[PDB]
């Protein structure tokens, strides 16, 4: 029954995947953001200038009050609400109704973004790093209790607006190519996997492979970029640079303030190299590799100029909290968050990325020893 949710997520390109839901009685119809970064189901429940429509509790019968405040800080944004339960549906999703908590969003900064079309945020990793503690249950954990729906999800993010698959309850074989490959989630709060190794245009960088988890590495739809640790970051960029350095670019694109820009179609893609991450396996010493390419990596945006060319931004960037991988490594790749068997399962998507000579992959076996060691502690 998957081909139902096959083309129901939406978005603008880095401003998130949204699917559409209803909450209340009678049904009132939002956008909400997929974030595999939270736990938190929240809504606009008030006007603001970036919202076109918000949750009105005072017209669902279905609505309990809570009688608890919240607030949620992101590394973008925050807003604080209003507690409550009711009843939410997702239409191009399976066909239940489940009570959830809902977090009416009364006050926020920086949250909303103009012009994204979403209204609310769907956070669905584990209770742990849920607010205002671990008590309040996220959707997805209500969904399977109150309904039949297997315990996972997937998503299929498709590039640069965009659109995507979100397969609730199942995986839909039709929107990938090749095996899944699977890394065990580590600890159930984020999704939170191991990276083993880390190449560039398959040269290794060479780090302690801590490093690369310094403090932690999630899988993180909510984001947009590839974020690194500052180590990291650094020597990939150096890297990056080195392998482009024919051209010639400001050192604030590096920082992702700037744009580049060159007379359309005339993009020097072969001078930015591939990417591979390095994923612990499901078996003893067995790791894979997921590759990225340039065109994950740059991302295009809006002409500043009077020109039509193609201007891109540079989507990685520094972390002081760990590694994220964003949406932008997650465009290339069907992703199954495994929640029931504690892993996250990666394949090559349908609607991957397009090079000339080079395409994103996701192989194996590999063998690495000693990958326990490059979990943070
Ligand atoms: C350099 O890039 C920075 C950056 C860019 C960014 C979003 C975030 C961060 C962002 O913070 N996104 C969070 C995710 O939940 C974050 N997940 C990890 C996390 C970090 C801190 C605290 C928590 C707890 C609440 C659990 C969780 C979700 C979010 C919040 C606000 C807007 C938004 C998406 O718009 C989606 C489009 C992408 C917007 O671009």
């Amino acid at each position: 029954s998957f081909v139902e949710m096959v083309d129901n997520l939406r978005g603008k390109s880095g401003q998130g995947y949204y699917v559409e839901m209803t909450v209340g009685s009678p049904p009132q119809t939002l956008n909400i953001l997929v974030d595999t970064g939270s736990s938190n189901f929240a809504v606009g429940a008030a006007p603001h200038p970036f919202l076109h429509r918000y949750y009105q509790r005072q017209l669902s019968s279905t609505y309990r009050d809570l009688r608890k405040g919240v607030y949620v800080p992101y590394t973008q944004g925050k807003w604080e609400g209003e507690l409550g339960t009711d009843l939410v549906s997702i239409p191009h999703g399976p066909n239940v109704t489940v009570r959830a908590n809902i977090a009416a969003i009364t006050e926020s900064d920086k949250f909303f973004i103009n012009g994204s079309n979403w209204e609310g945020i769907l956070g669905l990793a584990y209770a742990e790093i849920a607010r205002p503690d671990d008590s309040l249950e996220p959707f997805f954990d209500s969904l399977v209790k109150q309904t039949h729906v297997p315990n996972l999800f997937s998503l299929q993010l498709c590039g640069a607006s965009v659109g995507g698959s979100m397969i609730i309850g199942g995986i839909d074989h039709s929107l990938y190519t090749g095996s899944l490959w699977y890394t065990p989630i580590r600890r159930e709060w984020y999704y939170e996997v191991i990276i083993v190794r880390v190449e560039i245009n398959g040269q290794d960088l060479k780090m302690d492979c801590k490093e690369y988890n310094y403090d932690k590495s999630i899988v993180d739809s909510g984001t947009t970029n590839l974020r690194l640790p500052k180590k990291v970051f650094e020597a990939a960029v150096k890297s990056i640079k080195a392998a482009s350095s024919t051209e010639k670019f400001p050192d604030g694109f590096w920082l992702g303030e700037q744009l580049v820009c060159w007379q359309a179609g005339t993009t020097p893609w072969n001078i930015f190299p591939v990417i591979s991450l390095y994923l612990m396996g499901e078996v003893t010493n067995q790791s894979f590799r997921i590759t990225i390419l340039p065109q994950q990596y740059l991302r295009p945006v809006e002409d500043v100029a009077t020109s039509q060319d193609d201007c891109y931004k540079f989507a990685i960037s520094q972390s002081s909290t760990g590694t994220v991988m964003g949406a932008v490594i997650m465009e290339g790749f069907y992703v199954v968050f495994d929640r029931a068997r504690k892993r996250i399962g990666f394949a090559v998507s349908a609607c991957h990325v397009h090079d000339e000579f080079r395409t994103a992959a996701v192989e194996g076996p590999f063998v690495t020893l000693d990958m326990e060691d490059c979990g943070y502690n």
